[PDB]
């Protein structure tokens, strides 16, 4: 006991458990006009995730992590589908409810480098970069639709797929790392850029015999994570931590439209190998 126990050349292994959120888009646009016609937003409500750190520390002034996490089984979700068939009017004229949307996976990984450009007792500062990639899956089932402006209505057959649908995000980003410890308190904050964000999708509606797909390349994405832990030992580290991402926006160009917002809430063990 004390302050925690920091060696040259140690490395840390950090499992946490907890759950994920967040909300995506799928967008079709008129390549024309730039209005937009057709808008799916798929949410993930909850889904159970583990998640995994190692980081290796073979300098004093550098950090080298691979991370990532993944849905330990399907979660819960929610699709709902606008579409503005009228070019003559602002609102959407067909909307469907997905109420029975499953999450069927969600992952990501992330390896990167950080370099510590300041560093004291209590503080460290620094810039990191590194290769990040995101993936989503959802089925839509069942549900009911308005369409005409809720002059028709009705509703899709229980419990049978109806739409499935996946993102993926792959981008090498940058961004600046930042922590404070004092005495067995030490609080982790990163916030991430790119203008760099290669996004694909896969759609499948299933009733319609058809499958899109899209791709955007050069978009941009913000990102942090932080993480507040407790030293318990001079080696062990338990902690909470806090992620949240955000995407910005057959189908190409001026056409697609891809996003994702997402946000962690987890908690686990770090422990540091001399």
């Amino acid at each position: 006991q004390l302050i925690p126990n920091i060696s040259p050349d140690s490395f840390t292994v950090a499992a946490s458990t907890g759950m994920l959120s967040g909300k995506s888009h799928e967008m079709l646009y008129d390549a024309e006009t730039g209005r937009k016609i057709s808008q799916l937003d798929w949410k993930i409500k909850n889904v159970a995730i583990l998640k995994g750190d190692i980081s290796w520390d073979p300098y004093s002034f550098l950090t080298l992590n691979a991370r990532g996490w993944t849905s330990l089984a399907s979660g819960s979700g929610n699709m709902d589908d606008y579409d503005w068939m009228n070019e003559n009017q602002s609102e959407w004229t067909d909307h469907s409810s997905h109420p029975a949307t499953n999450v069927n996976h969600a992952n990501e990984y992330d390896l990167n480098v950080k370099g510590w450009l300041l560093q004291d007792e209590n503080y460290k500062a620094g810039i990191t970069a590194g290769y990040q990639e995101t993936r989503f899956s959802w089925t839509a089932t069942g549900g009911s639709y308005s369409y005409n402006n809720g002059a028709y209505t009705g509703n899709f057959p229980k419990g049978v797929r109806v739409i499935g649908y996946n993102q993926r995000f792959s981008m090498p980003y940058i961004g600046l790392a930042g922590q404070y410890r004092i005495n067995d308190f030490e609080l982790n904050a990163l916030f991430k850029f790119s203008d760099w964000v290669r996004a694909h999708d896969n759609d499948e509606h299933y009733m319609r015999d058809l499958t899109f797909r899209e791709k955007t390349s050069g978009s941009r994405y913000y990102g942090t994570v932080i993480n507040a832990g407790y030293y318990v030992t001079p080696n062990a580290k338990v902690f909470a931590e806090f992620t949240y991402s955000k995407y910005d926006e057959s189908i190409g160009g001026d056409a697609a439209g891809i996003s994702n917002k997402n946000y962690t809430v987890t908690a686990g063990l770090q422990y540091r190998f001399g």
